[PDB]
Parts: structure tokens; sequence; C-alpha cells
């Protein structure tokens, strides 16, 4: 599925990520556009043989398990596959425990140069939330 950005941020919404972690909301709708172009099936394969999954392009080097990355951290505990699925769920799951793991949002290299001390804001404007 492909989110519509206030589709997409009443939902991160509902799933707890209004300012989470010191994080309003625009910066979580702004990173899922920039890693995924908000699509919930988005991979790409890194150089490392790791892959990025979903709408917030979680790795399976350090935070799922594709079975496919040796040396797997599966720091959310979770299936890769899980993290592609229609209902964004259990990437935001993922996420919380992502941005509270060192670097905050910085884990999110598309985040970081195209959202972080921007107008982020902006991305939730005329949303219903
Ligand atoms: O994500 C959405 O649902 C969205 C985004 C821009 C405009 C509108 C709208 O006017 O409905 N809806
Ligand atoms: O694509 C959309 O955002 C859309 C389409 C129809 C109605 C609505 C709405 O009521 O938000 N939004
Ligand atoms: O009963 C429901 O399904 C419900 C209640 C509040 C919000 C929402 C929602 O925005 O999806 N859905
Ligand atoms: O994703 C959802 O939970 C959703 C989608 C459309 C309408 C509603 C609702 O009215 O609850 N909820
Ligand atoms: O938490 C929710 O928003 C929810 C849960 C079950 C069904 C629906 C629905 O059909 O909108 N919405
Ligand atoms: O968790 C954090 O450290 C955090 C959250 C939001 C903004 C900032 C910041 O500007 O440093 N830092
Ligand atoms: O697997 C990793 O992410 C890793 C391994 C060695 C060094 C570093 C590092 O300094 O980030 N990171
Ligand atoms: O994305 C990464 O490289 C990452 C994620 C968590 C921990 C580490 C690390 O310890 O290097 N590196
Ligand atoms: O190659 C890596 O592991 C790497 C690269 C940039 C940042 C980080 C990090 O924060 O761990 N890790
Ligand atoms: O771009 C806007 O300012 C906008 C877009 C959709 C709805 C609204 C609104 O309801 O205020 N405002
Ligand atoms: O969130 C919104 O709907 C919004 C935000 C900034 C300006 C406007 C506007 O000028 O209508 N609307
Ligand atoms: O406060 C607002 O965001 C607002 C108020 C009136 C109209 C509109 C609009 O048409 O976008 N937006
Ligand atoms: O499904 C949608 O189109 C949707 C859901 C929540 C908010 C909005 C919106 O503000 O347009 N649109
Ligand atoms: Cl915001
Ligand atoms: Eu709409
Ligand atoms: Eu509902
Ligand atoms: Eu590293
Ligand atoms: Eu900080
Ligand atoms: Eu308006």
């Amino acid at each position: 599925k492909v989110f519509g950005r206030c589709e997409l941020a009443a939902a991160m919404k509902r799933h707890g990520l209004d300012n989470y972690r010191g994080y309003s909301l625009g910066n979580w709708v702004c990173a899922a556009k920039f890693e995924s172009n908000f699509n919930t099936q988005a991979t790409n394969r890194n150089t490392d043989g790791s892959t990025d999954y979903g709408i917030l392009q979680i790795n399976s080097r350090w935070w799922c398990n594709d079975g496919r990355t040796p040396g797997s951290r599966n720091l959310c505990n979770i299936p890769c596959s899980a993290l592609l699925s229609s209902d964004i769920t259990a990437s935001v799951n993922c996420a919380k425990k992502i941005v509270s793991d060192g670097n905050g949002m910085n884990a999110w290299v598309a985040w970081r140069n195209r959202c972080k001390g921007t107008d982020v804001q902006a991305w939730i404007r005329g949303c219903r939330l």
C-alpha cells in the first residue's frame, strides 16, 4: 500500500508517534516519505547483503530477521516480513526501539538528510488526526 501523508499521520498518531521521544509527528511522516516514499512494501538491498524493509526501511542486519542476513541482531525480535504489512503496527513497534537505541532518528539516513531541522510540521498540514 502507498500511504497518503495524512492517512499515515493519523495512523502514526493512533500508534503513539505524536512526539514520541521528543520527535513531533511531522518528523515521523517525513521520515516515511523519504525512506520508503510511503510504500509499505518498499525493499532495498544494501551492499552488505542486508535489506531495508517497509514504510520505515528497517534493516535486516540490526533490527529484524529476514533469514538471509548472516549475523542479524534482530533487535526488534521479529521477521522482516512482518514489517511489509499494510498495517503499520509492527513497523511502529520496532521504530520506537530504533529511535531509543543510541542515535535518535539519525538511524534514518533519509530523515537526517531531508527532514531533520526543517519545517516538518508542513508534512501534517491539513490532516485530520
Ligand atoms: O494522506 C491523505 O489522505 C491526504 C493527503 C493530502 C490531501 C488529502 C485530502 O485532502 O484528503 N489527503
Ligand atoms: O486520497 C485521499 O486522501 C482521499 C480520497 C477521498 C477522500 C478523502 C478524505 O476524505 O480524506 N481522502
Ligand atoms: O473503532 C475504531 O475502529 C476507531 C476508533 C477511533 C479511531 C479509529 C481510527 O482512526 O482508525 N478507529
Ligand atoms: O485504518 C483504520 O483503522 C480506519 C480506516 C478507515 C476508517 C476507520 C474508522 O472510522 O475507524 N479506520
Ligand atoms: O484500532 C482501530 O482503529 C481498528 C481496529 C479494528 C477495526 C478497525 C476498523 O475497521 O476501522 N479499526
Ligand atoms: O531524543 C533526542 O535526543 C531528541 C529528540 C528530538 C530532537 C532532538 C535534538 O534536536 O537533539 N533530540
Ligand atoms: O555492524 C555494525 O553496525 C558495526 C560494526 C563495526 C563497527 C560499527 C560502527 O562503528 O558503527 N558498526
Ligand atoms: O545501523 C547501524 O549501523 C547500527 C545500528 C545499531 C547499532 C550499531 C552499532 O553498534 O554499530 N549500528
Ligand atoms: O557502517 C556502520 O555500521 C555505520 C555507519 C554509520 C553509522 C553507524 C552507526 O551509528 O552505528 N554505523
Ligand atoms: O493546505 C491546507 O491548508 C489544508 C489542506 C486540507 C485541509 C485544510 C483544512 O481543513 O484546514 N487545510
Ligand atoms: O494545517 C493546516 O490546515 C494549515 C497549516 C498552515 C496554513 C494553513 C492555511 O493557510 O490554510 N493551513
Ligand atoms: O485554520 C486553517 O488551517 C484553515 C482555516 C480556514 C480555511 C482553511 C483552508 O481552506 O485550508 N484552513
Ligand atoms: O484515508 C484518508 O484519506 C485519510 C485518513 C486520515 C486523514 C485524512 C486527511 O486528513 O485527508 N485522510
Ligand atoms: Cl510536526
Ligand atoms: Eu485524505
Ligand atoms: Eu479504525
Ligand atoms: Eu554501526
Ligand atoms: Eu538530541
Ligand atoms: Eu488549512
